[PDB]
């Protein structure tokens, strides 16, 4: 895949990596709705408020099947290292109307 998973399961905010690329999700929206990585960067998920989210990229996006999260309960927070460049969109499989993509360079 494009994509390898540090833990299936989500896991607490306090929890998150000293060097963590972070996106929030506060106010039914991700923050940061375009990131700009490098080949090899972990991504992190971290959600700030009491609706859960998850993150949902579609078969054929970051592997032959759809990539659906576990959903985040409030503080909670998911990783995606990405190993390969290019754009991923993503969306948030109960609320599809947030949208988000993660460039890889
Ligand atoms: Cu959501």
């Amino acid at each position: 895949d494009k994509a390898t998973i540090p833990s299936e399961s989500p896991f607490a905010a306090a929890e998150v990596a000293d060097g963590a690329i972070v996106v929030d999700i506060a106010k039914m929206k991700y923050e940061t709705p375009e990131l700009h990585v490098k080949v090899g960067d972990t991504v992190t998920w971290i959600n700030r408020e009491a609706m859960p989210h998850n993150v949902h990229f579609v078969a054929g996006v970051l592997g032959e099947a759809a990539l659906k999260g576990p959903m985040m309960k409030k503080e909670q927070a998911y990783s995606l290292t990405f190993t390969e460049a290019g754009t991923y969109d993503y969306h948030c499989t109960p609320h599809p109307f947030m949208r988000g993509k993660v460039v890889v360079e």
